[PDB]
């Protein structure tokens, strides 16, 4: 509360570490469904159904331009990528499986880096 603060967690390396995680996600072989925004002209249903599209390129641009105020808003956008994928794709499809694999990969790196 006012003039009463928890001890300062060092957040000075957060930007660099989120960039590293994002690099690892970008270079994973199963990243291909997520590298670029879904083409809303060419994919029926996507625009109406997925209220907040997100992809790795868009996360990378947001990261590089100071549009994440803290590491939790970064993790929210990454998880959005996988939540969208599950909304639109059957679990038993290549893209559906890609999304489960990538979410697992991400959550481990996240825990190991920060928790």
């Amino acid at each position: 509360s006012m003039s009463v603060k928890k001890p300062k967690r060092d957040d000075s390396k957060d930007l660099a570490l989120c960039s590293m995680i994002l690099t690892e996600m970008e270079t994973h072989e199963d990243a291909w469904p997520f590298l670029l925004p879904v083409n809303l002209k060419l994919v029926p249903g996507y625009k109406k159904v997925i209220k907040k599209p997100m992809d790795f390129s868009t996360i990378r641009e947001k990261l590089s331009s100071g549009q994440y105020p803290n590491l939790e808003t970064f993790a929210l956008d990454v998880r959005l990528v996988f939540d969208n994928c599950e909304t639109f794709n059957e679990d038993d499809s290549d893209i559906g499986r890609a999304g489960h694999n990538m979410r697992k990969y991400f959550e481990k790196k996240w825990t190991d880096t920060f928790k």
